[PDB]
């Protein structure tokens, strides 16, 4: 139920960290493209699958902050992940390179983390804990949880609430407090959604103050 990160993931996690202490806001870029990739993969799958979109009809990205409890959620209706994918895809880096890329890191690292798809780990730049809730079309909903010193994957007590897709939940660090106010999340979401192909919304105030989803691109 508990697991240890692979050694290179630790080396990578530190390399991502002490190289982008200055460009902290790139985590939201990497979470938004990581959602698009996931949303693509299910649109591809839906070409050859009469029922790939059973678990959820829509293909969106929904971002919700939560200043009262210090949380940022980024939820896509993409392909989702299984228990085993959670453990392997997020507990290992072995897809290609995986040691090749840690030379050139230490050898303006903002571009290169995106190139290699390891952008997920920039989340630890602003989070004390990172929580991945995900639902694949061939598995039950699971939760992945880590503070970088280990992680655990558990079945979700709540059943299937996602339909299909993934939530990234960040328990934000204290310094990162400004990513909890509307206007500055919307700000960064616009800057990084310009070329994403799916609609991206932000639970927002259009004041009698009322909250609906607000589209950003
Ligand atoms: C499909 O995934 C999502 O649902 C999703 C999603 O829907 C939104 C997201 O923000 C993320 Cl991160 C995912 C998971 C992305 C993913 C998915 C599969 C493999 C790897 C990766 C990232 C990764 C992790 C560790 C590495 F070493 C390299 C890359």
């Amino acid at each position: 139920e508990k697991f240890a990160f692979q050694a290179e993931v630790n080396r990578m996690m530190k390399l991502i960290i002490n190289s982008l202490y200055k460009n902290k806001e790139i985590f939201l870029r990497e979470l938004i493209s990581n959602a698009s990739d996931a949303l693509d993969k299910i649109r591809l799958i839906s070409l050859t699958d009469e029922n790939a979109l059973a678990g959820n009809e829509e293909l969106t990205v929904k971002i919700k902050c939560d200043k009262e409890k210090n949380l940022l959620h980024v939820t896509d209706t993409g392909v989702g992940m299984t228990r085993e994918e959670l453990v392997k895809n997020l507990g290992t880096i072995a897809k290609s390179g995986t040691s090749e890329f840690l030379n050139k890191m230490t050898e303006s690292t903002s571009e290169l983390i995106g190139q290699f798809g390891v952008g997920f780990y920039s989340a630890f730049l602003v989070a004390d804990k990172v929580i991945v809730t995900s639902k694949h079309n061939n598995d039950t909903q699971h939760i992945w949880e880590s503070d970088s010193n280990e992680f655990s994957v558990i079945a979700d007590p709540r059943g299937n609430t996602l339909g299909r897709g993934t939530t990234i939940t960040l328990v934000l660090k204290e310094e990162a407090s400004d990513y909890l106010e509307l206007d500055t999340i919307k700000n960064l979401v616009k800057k990084y959604s310009q070329f994403i192909n799916f609609p991206i919304y932000v639970w927002s105030s259009k004041t009698k103050t009322v909250w609906d989803w607000e589209l950003m691109n």
